[PDB]
């Protein structure tokens, strides 16, 4: 028993981690088979960053002007291309350990583990959301940039995220590994609007069961709802609308507990309506929405 | 910027997780140069569990009754012993993973990171504090007994602990790595009181200069406060009393943002008789102490 924020384990994304230096910008770049990947700004100055001409930046580099280093040895680079906002540069060397992986664009509101890197080397792991706005809230300081997100099934790693900005408001955007931003954020030091944000209805549901499967239940009410009546309430308190796909992806869960989803629902309904009147859910005072319906089940079933 | 409850990189700890059997129970094991640590209990049948003579249990079995398996390589034992409540397998191999390693005896109110493991597999990290009382609450199930907890300074990994049971309370028991419990518990099927715990006042603290650098400073006022006033409120709400050693370790914390210890403290003790009134601090609705003033400079200061 017990619950946790739990990240996965990170020695497979370890071993990918090196660390990349152009001109005088240094950050992260995962290297996997003989490719390493990079955010693009690596190529900047601090002139550039206010809306840099990429292309442009990118003609005046030659493969000699990328220093990749893994570890302690450097990896000569034999070419280099961008792709949306990454740099791929191909080294003369397969990573020895390259694990199984796959490069996955997850959706909002799924979660994945952070492996957060300074210089080549890992400095901390942690679980979080992708928010339904496309940000992320993580912990990056100024060197982070290039460090991975990415979630494990048994000997396969699906890498998810790469890091690169923090918008003006200290929350976080990147990319999926081919590139491309999540959201609507550009590489320029600009301020970007994120958007209305709102909680991960189906995760906040998804933890309600954790508690009770882990032994906190002065929550359950003797109250039922629809979908309708939850989407009113859902409404009002800026969560998700939540589907019969969520219903469908809640049913182990509610299997596993006896406690049918809009049951649940009707205790999630009157916790938004009262709040937890200074009580606590799972060491929580607040409604948890960064464990989706497969974490609480990894979790209670222990995965490895 | 963004402050997370970040777990060490735990591949190096991952590279030293084994698979022990012993007559029909399997647990996990720590290999660490020629030597497999893990809980006595592997010996155990589920009727040897209410109070088990371990000696004797122990006497009845054999090098090759201990079937240790890294992965899916079966490893030879040589000898064996129990050192209080742990098991060291001597065996033939020295793992080729074994990182720089320390075993420490961590003191109450300090944290580290758990690698939670099944069967030998590694299936998630998480940070946590030992409590004052000596109890961890963790998230581990039947079979992740010999699960470790760590830090790591560089290259040196300081195991700290090994996971041996769960109260019927729900909460964590185990030893440092020569087998010696934290807390009076004993590794028996019995209820053990785990006696009162308290908040670990240094680590609120610490995170509250965290949230003042990280941008939240709604909680900051126009007060200040003595030890001993200071005292008088963590008595009344069960923290743990504060001293100079404390204000001492917050030192640099202080020194960064120019907030004096004393007037953080008048700050927690009104967050204390006043609540949060419906706001957060981190993504808190609580006050968190699971980080320690040393934490919160790793963090803030991206140490690899
Ligand atoms: O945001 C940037 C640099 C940057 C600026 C403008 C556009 C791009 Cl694509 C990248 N780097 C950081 C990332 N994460 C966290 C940080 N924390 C502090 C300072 C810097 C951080
Ligand atoms: O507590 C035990 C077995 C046990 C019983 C009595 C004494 C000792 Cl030293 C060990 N194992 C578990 C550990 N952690 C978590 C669990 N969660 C569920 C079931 C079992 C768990």
């Amino acid at each position: 028993s017990g619950f946790r924020k739990m990240a996965f384990p990170s020695g497979k994304v370890e071993g990918c981690m090196v660390q990349v230096t152009c001109g005088t910008t240094t950050l992260n770049g995962l290297w996997l088979d003989d490719v390493v990947y990079c955010p693009r700004h690596v190529i900047c100055t601090s002139e550039d960053m206010l809306n840099p001409n990429y292309e442009d930046l990118l003609i005046r580099k030659s493969n000699h002007n990328f220093l990749v280093q893994a570890g302690n040895v450097q990896l000569r680079v034999i070419g280099h291309s961008m792709q949306n906002c990454v740099l791929k540069l191909k080294v003369d060397t397969a990573n020895p350990k390259t694990p199984k992986y796959k490069f996955v664009r997850i959706q909002p509101g799924q979660t994945f583990s952070v492996l957060a890197c300074y210089n080549g080397s890992p400095s901390g792991v942690y679980q979080c959301a992708m928010r339904p706005n496309f940000t992320i809230k993580g912990s990056f300081l100024n060197g982070s940039c290039g460090s991975v997100g990415f979630n494990i099934d048994y000997d396969c790693v699906s890498f998810c995220y790469m890091h690169h900005m923090e918008l003006p408001t200290g929350v976080h955007a990147g990319t999926d590994l081919e590139g491309n931003f999540y959201g609507p954020f550009v590489d320029r030091q600009t301020a970007q609007a994120a958007g209305t944000d709102t909680t991960i209805t189906v995760n906040v549901l998804a933890w309600l069961y954790a508690a009770v499967i882990n032994g906190d239940r002065w929550f359950l009410n003797r109250f039922t709802t629809t979908l309708n009546d939850f989407n009113l309430v859902a409404m009002k308190y800026n969560y998700e609308p939540l589907t019969q796909d969520h219903v469908d992806i809640l049913g182990p869960l509610s299997a596993q507990t006896g406690i049918a989803v809009l049951d649940m629902c009707a205790s999630l309904k009157e916790l938004l309506q009262n709040g937890m009147n200074g009580r606590t859910i799972l060491g929580s005072a607040l409604l948890e929405d960064e464990f989706t319906p497969f974490d609480v089940v990894r979790q209670c079933s222990g995965v490895t």
